[PDB]
């Protein structure tokens, strides 16, 4: 509260750590549904059904143009990707795999680097 200070994390390496791990991300085999936006215009039903659509690449401009506040901010975005994934794929698809899979990958990351 007001003039009382909790002791709090050093927080100066964590957009270089974030961009790694993005990288990370970026490079996985799995990857390849999330590197772009769904084409809207293209593909049936994603634009009514999916309030707000995420990607890596819109991950990435994000982290590069100071949009994220602090690290919190940067997982719920990729863990937006991969709600999105599940809501339109089912688990059986190709891309419902991947999904699955870029997510168990991520939290082992996100667990391993700052927990
Ligand atoms: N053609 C096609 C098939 C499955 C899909 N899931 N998301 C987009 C998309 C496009």
């Amino acid at each position: 509260s007001m003039s009382v200070k909790k002791p709090k994390r050093d927080d100066s390496k964590d957009l270089a750590l974030c961009s790694m791990i993005l990288t990370e991300m970026e490079t996985h085999e799995d990857a390849w549904p999330f590197l772009l936006p769904v084409n809207l215009k293209l593909v049936p039903g994603y634009k009514k059904v999916i309030k707000k659509p995420m990607d890596f690449s819109t991950i990435r401009e994000k982290l590069s143009s100071g949009q994220y506040p602090n690290l919190e901010t940067f997982a719920l975005d990729v863990r937006l990707v991969f709600d999105n994934c599940e809501t339109f794929n089912e688990d059986d698809s190709d891309i419902g795999r991947a999904g699955h899979n870029m997510r168990k990958y991520f939290e082992k990351k996100w667990t391993d680097t700052f927990k």
